[PDB]
């Protein structure tokens, strides 16, 4: 449960990521595959890329870079109003890529991380609080679905 400024605040950190989508989809993935290796296999298309540099060099990555973040962004834009959009992905990522909570909670301290290496000094203490609590949230509700399932 966000208020209205903490929601405001999500919404302006959130006008750095679509001013270069791309750019900032690519470095979480890569932040996620170097620092947690386990997640890159759970992508049959990713799983070929050994170094960072064919992470970096890779278009597909970038794509899916862009696939997640604006995802991601549709679902931050309901300000926590999001069940229909939330639903297929809790449902596609417990069913189909059986991706664990954990991960979940790996990329969203990633997109932390990249907020600061892309912005340093302009990703402040309350915009990191607010950001921190809809991730929560986001990761909270596909809980409750992943237990619905039973999922693990
Ligand atoms: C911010 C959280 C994330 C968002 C919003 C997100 C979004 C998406 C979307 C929109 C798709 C395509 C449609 C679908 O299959 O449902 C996708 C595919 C996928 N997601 Fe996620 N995802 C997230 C986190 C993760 C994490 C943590 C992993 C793995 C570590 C992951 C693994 C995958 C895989 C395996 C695919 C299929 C890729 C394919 O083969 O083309 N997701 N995700």
């Amino acid at each position: 449960g966000l208020s209205d400024g903490e929601w405001q605040q999500v919404l302006n950190v959130w006008g750095k990521v679509e001013a270069d989508i791309a750019g900032h989809g690519q470095e979480v993935l890569i932040r996620l595959f170097t620092g947690h290796p386990e997640t890159l296999e759970k992508f049959d298309k990713f799983k070929h890329l050994k170094t960072e540099a064919e992470m970096k060099a890779s278009e597909d990555l970038k794509k899916h870079g862009t696939v997640v973040l604006t995802a991601l962004g549709g679902i931050l834009k309901k300000k926590g109003h999001h069940e229909a959009e939330l639903k297929p992905l809790a449902q596609s990522h417990a069913t189909k890529h059986k991706i664990p909570i954990k991960y979940l909670e790996f990329i969203s301290d990633a997109i932390i991380h990249v907020l600061h290496s892309k912005h340093p000094g302009d990703f402040g203490a309350d915009a990191q609080g607010a950001m921190t609590k809809a991730l929560e949230l986001f990761r909270n509700d596909i809980a409750a679905k992943y237990k619905e399932l039973g999922f693990q």
